[PDB]
């Protein structure tokens, strides 16, 4: 099997208090890294087109969004550094 996991990684204690999540949810949308940043001023480290996931947009305290990287890193993106995929997959699903 793929036994490459020890935790789901909730060791991200700094992110929790930084953005204030309380109850973690699932990805809302997959954002595309609009640029390559290395996580300055407490941000997420990502490369242009890396693909990020947006989790918390609501009740953001600093104006920035909470984005996660595939490895589980929540860097609370400055919104300008990403572009979220609008819709979902099929937000409109008329059974098509």
């Amino acid at each position: 099997e793929k036994k490459e996991q020890k935790e789901k990684e909730k060791k991200e204690q700094e992110i929790k208090k930084k953005f204030k999540l309380t109850g973690p949810i699932q990805v809302i949308h997959l954002a595309k890294a609009c640029c390559d940043v290395k996580g300055g001023k407490n941000e997420l480290s990502f490369k242009q087109g890396e693909q990020i996931e947006i989790i918390r947009i609501t009740d953001n305290p600093e104006g920035k969004w909470l984005g996660r990287t595939a490895r589980g890193s929540y860097g609370y993106i400055k919104t300008t550094a990403v572009e979220i995929d609008y819709d979902s997959l099929k937000l409109k699903k008329d059974l098509e």
